[PDB]
């Protein structure tokens, strides 16, 4: 909604198509889908709607942005992608990283998130401190996703489901371990696990737990735990919106 996508050349679109295929093979082989999804989200989640600053515009590769404590470990992701990115000099880094996030979801068995090219690489990284804080709750989630990014309550719960793949690392955030028993499979298990309680070996952040006690978020958690198809639909809508923050209006 509200989007007017820019025109790109036929050669640009050719490169998008080829890069999508190469990303599938690379991400599957390297087992790095969750890291690439986190990279795409950290690139995009810095958007502030009031000022029109931050967002998915290639700035995460800058040494100054990688230095941010919230971005611990994402230097690995940027380095992993550099050889492949160099095969597609016509593409912006901004588009490349968002394409990698879309592919991460697809190769782990998730929905096909629509992708539109044309993001420009911008000079100035956003200020530090805009990304969500795992130790806070529902008010904080609405401040970051709602007041800054401009996303809905539905988007917040669906996007939290991205944690269905991957794990935390004590050397990165400090939290440790996977949210699910199948951390390379994109499914609704994040929500099933959140409901069943604190299982041995699995992770729940305070920000995950905040979904369970909020009057708006909880019915969404229940819906996604019962209906994977509904989760996939809402997730695809939310990821597309996140990947396009500040882009094409
Ligand atoms: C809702 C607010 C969010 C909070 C509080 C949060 C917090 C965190 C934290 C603390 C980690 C662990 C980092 C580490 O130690 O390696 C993490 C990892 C991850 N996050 Fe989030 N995040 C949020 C939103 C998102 C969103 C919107 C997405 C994408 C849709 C996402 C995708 C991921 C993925 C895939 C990982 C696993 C990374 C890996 O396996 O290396 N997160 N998140
Ligand atoms: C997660 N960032």
């Amino acid at each position: 909604s509200g989007k007017s996508y820019p025109t790109v050349s036929a050669d640009y679109q050719k490169a998008v198509e080829k890069a999508k295929k190469k990303l599938r093979g690379f991400i599957a082989e390297k087992r790095c889908a969750p890291l690439m999804l986190r990279l795409a989200a950290h690139s995009a989640g810095t958007f502030d709607k009031g000022t029109k600053t931050g967002g998915p515009f290639g700035t995460i590769k800058h040494p100054a942005e990688l230095a941010h404590s919230a971005n611990n470990g994402l230097d690995i992701a940027v380095r992993l992608l550099e050889p492949l990115k160099a095969e597609f000099p016509i593409l912006s880094y901004a588009d490349f990283y968002q394409l990698a996030g879309v592919v991460a979801v697809e190769v782990t068995g998730g929905p096909e998130v629509p992708f539109h090219p044309g993001r420009e690489d911008k000079p100035e990284p956003p200020p530090e401190g805009r990304l969500p804080d795992a130790t806070k709750g529902s008010d904080h989630l609405r401040d970051v996703f709602g007041k800054a990014m401009g996303l809905t309550d539905q988007d917040i719960v669906a996007l939290s489901g991205g944690h269905t793949i991957g794990a935390a690392h004590k050397e990165r955030s400090g939290f440790e371990g996977p949210w699910t028993s199948n951390p390379l499979i994109f499914d609704n298990s994040y929500f099933t696990e959140l409901l069943s309680g604190e299982k041995e070996g699995l992770l729940q952040l305070p920000s995950d737990k905040a979904l369970l006690s909020d009057p708006v978020f909880r019915p969404l958690v229940d819906k996604y735990a019962a209906d994977e198809d509904a989760f996939f639909a809402d997730y695809a809508e939310a990821h597309q919106k996140l990947s396009e923050l500040g882009f094409a209006d």
